[PDB]
């Protein structure tokens, strides 16, 4: 299907303001550690004062933090989701199946991922390198997407929606029990990919 307006809405989203982008990658490297993430560490890499930092998370409303004030979620998160995302020796989660489409190539590791199909509720895993996918089981895989909405919350608006399905034809079943969500649309695990391969190129076409 016709992917750019997805990868437009997407990208006019996270430019919030200025830093988003440049934030967002570092941050998610330092995410995928499995440790909480103070404000001042991401200062020292970004070499911005941390007050700035707190601009640009504060504009990012679904930001997730801890009971110490350090960032456990933005997009990779610490807290329990539908989406695990794994690296190395510990367990991270996702916002959403799409995020865990995008993440591996920005922080530059293979991921394993594993979900429930939000249709039927099977297991489904599969290993998210930045250039390729792998070991996709069940093989036919389904992903959904919505438009995203651009001064909304992203969380919100696009990520609660974005789910795997087990196949394409149980996820299109699903989806004609859904209606007036936006854009709403199922694709294959691979295309989903894809679409997650443009944003990206897009995304880093545009940071420092
Ligand atoms: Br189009
Ligand atoms: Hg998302």
């Amino acid at each position: 299907m016709k992917l750019a307006p997805y990868i437009l809405e997407l990208l006019t989203s996270v430019n919030r303001t200025n830093g988003t982008a440049d934030l967002l990658v570092p941050l998610l490297r330092e995410l995928a550690k499995g440790r909480p993430v103070s404000r001042t560490t991401l200062a020292g890499i970004l070499d911005w004062p941390a007050e700035r930092v707190a601009a640009v998370l504060e504009q990012a409303t679904s930001t997730e933090y801890d009971k110490d004030g350090n960032i456990i979620g933005y997009g990779l998160t610490l807290r329990e989701t539908s989406y695990v995302f794994e690296i190395d020796d510990r367990r991270l989660y996702a916002w959403c199946a799409l995020s865990t489409l995008i993440f591996p190539a920005l922080i530059g590791r293979t991921a394993r991922v594993s979900s429930h199909c939000a249709a039927t509720g099977a297991p489904v895993s599969l290993t998210v390198s930045p250039s390729e996918i792998q070991a996709v089981e069940p093989a036919g895989m389904a992903v959904s997407l919505v438009l995203p909405q651009e001064a909304a919350d992203v969380r919100q608006s696009f990520c609660c929606h974005v789910h795997f399905f087990a196949s394409v034809p149980t996820a299109e079943d699903w989806a004609s029990k859904h209606q007036g969500l936006e854009g709403l649309a199922i694709v294959s695990v691979h295309e989903a990919f894809g679409l997650g391969q443009e944003f990206n190129r897009h995304l880093l076409q545009t940071m420092s």
